[PDB]
């Protein structure tokens, strides 16, 4: 019975239906084991969620969600990992997903982080745009709070299909319950300012990702909150006034002068380090990697580079939704 991590034996049978195979990863909620389901014949992959109360609680609430979200009619509802059902075991929480491959970490990690093409980029984009559509339905309105490369699978090797999976960070509209929520290289600024968000942050995230994708390289590599939002005033600069005035973490990295402006405290100067350059709009690309190559016309990294920015505004009610990104003209055919 010793330790929160369920005692995983290779090769053992639970339930007389699943055989562990292997465990393929680990992490904060527990461990994700590949089993084969002798009952539906077919590979599994199991979340352990581990045995201590503050982890049941919040799978609990993942299982809410993810109950909520497959049983939608909706087709959008397939970017969502699928759960296929859920069981007590061993004292341990486990939910069953469908197998999927690996996530666009390993992806950029298999180019040598040199980034993917803007067209394989596209593709992604408009998958995960198509996501966060399905999570903003009124009846759903769920808040991932931590997509990152990890938490997006391919469904197979071949083919560009993907899948979000983890939603123990995720809420609804309302059902806000943790003040310190995302990976902090895909953190929005509101939740680093420490004030209340809404789905706008996912799409923020998105923004982060979806730049890494192509260059290969995190947007914001922030070691703590204040090398965070440092980098991100770095490329968009200081945020509006009207935000840093209800912020209350506003005073962490800013400071409110005579003038009734704010600025940073005791780095390139903010917006300054233009994301044009960081893209290489006009040199070639990230690396100048995609130099004269197809897909790669200044025109088509403007256009990334414009619905980057609609998804990297500082103002969460401005900030672009799933809806009106997929109109953008990044994806017209
Ligand atoms: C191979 C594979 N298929 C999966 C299907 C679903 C999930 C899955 C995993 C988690 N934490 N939460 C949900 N809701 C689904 N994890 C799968 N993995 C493991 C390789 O990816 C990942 C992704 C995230 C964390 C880890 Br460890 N590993």
């Amino acid at each position: 019975p010793r330790g929160s991590h369920m005692i995983v034996k290779n090769g053992e049978k639970w339930m007389d239906r699943y055989e562990i195979d292997s465990l393929i990863g680990k992490g904060s909620f527990g461990q994700v084991v590949k089993a084969y389901d002798r009952v539906e014949q077919e590979w599994v992959a199991i979340k352990i969620i581990k045995n201590k109360k503050a982890f049941l609680n919040q799978a609990q609430i993942e299982v809410r969600l993810l109950e909520l979200m497959n049983k939608h009619d909706t087709e959008m509802k397939y970017y969502i990992v699928h759960l296929k059902r859920h069981f007590m075991f061993r004292n341990h929480l486990c939910l069953v997903f469908e197998m999927l491959s690996y996530n666009l970490y390993d992806l950029l990690r298999n180019t040598n982080f040199r980034g993917v093409s803007l067209n394989l980029t596209r593709k992604f984009a408009q998958q995960m745009c198509t996501a966060l559509l399905f999570l903003a339905t009124p009846e759903l309105s769920i808040i991932h709070c931590d997509l990152k490369p990890e938490n997006i699978l391919l469904c197979n090797p071949k083919r560009s299909a993907i899948k979000i999976v983890d939603f123990g960070s995720s809420c609804q509209l309302g059902q806000r319950i943790y003040q310190y929520i995302q990976s902090r290289f895909y953190r929005s600024p509101e939740v680093l300012l420490g004030m209340p968000y809404d789905l706008a942050i996912d799409m923020w995230s998105l923004g982060c990702i979806l730049v890494e994708m192509h260059t290969g390289e995190p947007l914001f590599s922030g070691a703590n909150e204040v090398d965070q939002m440092n980098k991100i005033v770095e490329v968009l600069g200081i945020p509006p006034a009207h935000i840093l005035d209800q912020a209350p973490k506003a005073r962490k990295f800013f400071e409110k002068l005579p003038d009734g402006t704010w600025n940073l405290k005791k780095y390139k100067p903010p917006g300054t380090r233009k994301l044009h350059n960081i893209l290489g709009v006009e040199t070639g690309g990230p690396g100048g990697r995609r130099a004269g190559e197809s897909g790669h016309t200044v025109a088509d990294y403007l256009k990334f580079k414009d619905l980057i920015l609609r998804m990297l505004d500082y103002d969460p009610k401005t900030r672009i939704q799933p809806y009106y990104a997929l109109q953008h003209s990044f994806f017209k055919k």
